[PDB]
């Protein structure tokens, strides 16, 4: 019985995995929403200011679709990251490589969505001159896809604030505003607009 | 003698076989099939309290226990084999993580488990963690509190339960010499819903109150 | 349909990749690599150390007549990524680094039929400089060289599309401001060996803000 | 002649690593790994955490009949060198560390034909030391315990040739003198386990120069 | 084209020469190895005077010579040389014996085999060591020292040479905080009271100070 889950599981996860990413023709769109954790660091002699949080992402691909009947009335299931395509969501503005605070796993779900929170430590581009004052001081950084244009990955938020409800409520620095809001950006490399989510920070000394 | 030294042989080639019959992966809990991982800690030394960042490092290790039915065997058809070491990697081991981390957990132990013929699975990953904390008023007699909650970062309380032996954290390795002496630390269960998932997600919260020696 | 562009995307990167690995250049078969940098900031001058720390991108790009293919064969698929790590790469090096290069980006690249490739790391590199005058108007002048650590000019050869390197995305806030930033191709003789080796010198002169 | 000693090296290492493949010590067939440590600096002495960084090489030796071979079999081949990887290794761990050992050597072992292994790894160590009196003629003394993690005695038994750590590489200039350094075997229990559990206590004695 | 046919004799060679036979089972007594070792030294970057730990930028120079990966050059369309990573074939085991930290590693990994089965690699470190800095701000300045050799090999596998005893100092970096008195190189040869066989390292010795 619990085995026949477990068979019925294997059964699915095999059949599935036996993809080469969106294209113009396959366009994938993600949904990012940001939860902020902590402003753990702000360094005034580098310009430097490091994120503790939380990234939501969903997209969805047909690929990934299956008829639960079929699979024992399977929903959905956790799996490895690894097992998986996943899209290239890449601060723009960082000053070290993103460290990575939590497993990589995602849930798949029957229709082919796919849900993944990875947990990060972030060092980017901040000047914090203000954090002193009654204003406080406000910085950003943009996340994107590193090689897709809007043509290939487009990207959506379901809300424009960003979810505060976890922010470490003893941090050094207390959140004044935290906004999420998507934009449209050229570059010189390209021709093709990107899409990025602006990520804009307006912090002070607690 | 002869003898004894066949035995030893045998009992390699049973250990091998067993080992093969058994790795051949569990896809994980479900919700039909739920798992509760026992979960213990061990804290051996608060390194260093920052309070320009408001991040505190530990040294402890964990406890995780957990048992699976994919996992047993009969010891008499495997020449009296009751337990075996093997790498973590060889087997499912769960997702457990802390929720207010600040820097990736270091891992200072071999990451190897012991496996039991009733399928029980035991594996003690010692680590060094930054995690969020507010050490303001270490220095006095109160010393300083803080928490840091410990759970799966993927599956809720429906797929993995968490449970604790006892609600005190264990103190009897905790370094005598430390910067930092014990006034108490707990563990305990805890229930909680977040805004990303609607189902329960289980965490065992370690609290603990230290100050300066 | 749109599974048929998929079908024939995997189809056209299992003919490319399947059929083994160009094994690099040669003195038969040179190849030019195109360079360029993209400053976004100077994060850290260390007078302690005489250790500057950059955060730039650089462009790449080069050709392989292995990598071409007909589009109608294909789908009319002109182009995709891939995996860096599916497709030879040039080892360009920084020349006067002091701690390897942290690694920004996703390493992945644009495939195009006629073979070219062009690919964009993100890196943060220490290398040697001296800021001293950093705090005066005329402020402080460093040089790092990138190129090939195994190809001669035989093998690999350099080119930029500018001498002017690309300060369109640089910080504003930075502790630091950029007076000049340009990029060079030399053709480098080491006494170590008989052939030039052909770098790009990127040259900054900056001052604190 | 030259490919044949080569030609039997090969022979034998495919000979023993293919054989019918030990899956680490049991309580049938439990281990006596022989441990030594020489001493070559304490880099730093942390009084702000308590911490203290040394780096010292651990010479470790067990023996395998698994590994065993006849020299006239294989041309008189007594030894080889074979990498750490290539080979079941004891999990010699250090109770006390506060950071992930970091490696200062090659993962290299002997194998002598007797089925010994003499594997010798350098390591900078950090671990949980009180530095306090480090300044006086007393200096300061610290220990730690280094033993498996996951296997009991019943596995897993120690042993020291000698009570006297090896001080002949200590680094003379060091900011840190030694007075004393000695390694001890100990038995031991812990809350986790029924079994004891074998470790081989390393205590330092040491002040500024 | 003939371009075509230049990576199919290349593709051809380091397939003849790699999948073949047996991977080379490292230097024995029997066949022993001399690898040649010379130091160009970039940057003093760090002098510590709290911990005596002192970082240098430098390459290495690393020769030998294998008969297992010779070749006929006619056989193979006349291809001489080729690069190939380090990955896919036996290199030395140099370590510095003095080292506080991992070697840093700043050039990729790849090595120059020739026909004649000599191979050169060149990778560049930066380097943590044990040095007492002390009398760097004076005029004679600091001197400090580090051996490198093989690890796991006796004099009797790998022997060491050098081209020069006179580390090449003609990439120095000009603006380093520290400015270089002399640099050498230098073979010994030690014994262990225990041991018949020699043991072999190149003593690095560098003469340094406030520039
Ligand atoms: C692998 O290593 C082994 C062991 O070292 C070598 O085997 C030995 O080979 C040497 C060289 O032939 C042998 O030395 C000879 O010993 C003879 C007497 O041996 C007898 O008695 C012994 C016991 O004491 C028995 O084990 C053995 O079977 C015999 O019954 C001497 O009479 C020889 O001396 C004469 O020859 C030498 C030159 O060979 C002259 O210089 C002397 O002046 C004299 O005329 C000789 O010294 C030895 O016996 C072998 N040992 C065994 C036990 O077999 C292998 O050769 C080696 N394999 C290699 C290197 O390929
Ligand atoms: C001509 N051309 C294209 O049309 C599309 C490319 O797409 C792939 C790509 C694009 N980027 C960058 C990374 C960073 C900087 C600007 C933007 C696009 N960005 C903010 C996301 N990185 N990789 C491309 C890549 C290299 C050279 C020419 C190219
Ligand atoms: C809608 N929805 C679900 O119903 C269940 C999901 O379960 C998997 C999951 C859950 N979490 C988080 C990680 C961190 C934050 C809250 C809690 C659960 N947490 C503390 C462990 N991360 N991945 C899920 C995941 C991503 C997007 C939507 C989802
Ligand atoms: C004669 N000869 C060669 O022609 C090519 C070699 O290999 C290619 C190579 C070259 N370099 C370095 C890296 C850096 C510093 C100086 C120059 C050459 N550089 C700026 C490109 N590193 N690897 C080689 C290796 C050892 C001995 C003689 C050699
Ligand atoms: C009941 N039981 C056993 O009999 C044997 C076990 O052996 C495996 C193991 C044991 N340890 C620890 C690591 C550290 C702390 C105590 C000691 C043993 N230590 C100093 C070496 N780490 N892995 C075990 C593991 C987890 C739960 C119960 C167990
Ligand atoms: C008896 N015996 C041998 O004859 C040869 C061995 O060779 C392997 C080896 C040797 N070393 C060390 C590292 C450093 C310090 C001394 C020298 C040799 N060193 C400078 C290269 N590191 N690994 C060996 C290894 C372990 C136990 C006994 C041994
Ligand atoms: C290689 O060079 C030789 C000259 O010695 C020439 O005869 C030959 O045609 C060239 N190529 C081959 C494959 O032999």
């Amino acid at each position: 019985d619990k085995l026949h889950s477990q068979a019925n599981l294997m059964r699915l996860k095999s059949d599935l995995f036996n993809y080469p990413g969106p294209t113009k023709d396959d366009p994938l769109t993600v949904t990012l929403g940001f939860t902020l954790q902590d402003i753990v660091k702000a360094d005034s002699s580098t310009n430097e200011v490091d994120l503790v949080y939380y990234e939501q992402q969903r997209w969805k691909l047909n690929s990934l679709m299956w008829d639960p009947n079929e699979y024992g009335n399977i929903t959905d299931f956790r799996t490895s990251a690894a097992d998986i395509w996943t899209p290239d969501i890449t601060a723009y503005s960082s000053t070290r490589p993103v460290q990575v605070l939590s497993p990589q796993i995602a849930v798949v779900t029957h229709d082919g969505s796919v849900m993944f929170i990875p947990a990060q430590r972030l060092s980017f581009m901040c000047d914090p001159t203000g954090v002193d004052s009654e204003e406080g001081a406000t910085c950003a950084v943009k996340f994107g896809s590193w090689v897709y244009s809007g043509f290939e990955i487009d990207l959506k938020t379901d809300t424009d604030q960003v979810d505060l409800s976890s922010y470490y409520a003893s941090s050094k620095y207390e959140i004044l505003s935290a906004t999420q809001t998507r934009q449209v950006q050229h570059y010189s490399c390209c021709p093709e607009p990107y899409i990025d989510v602006n990520l804009v920070v307006k912090f002070r000394e607690r």
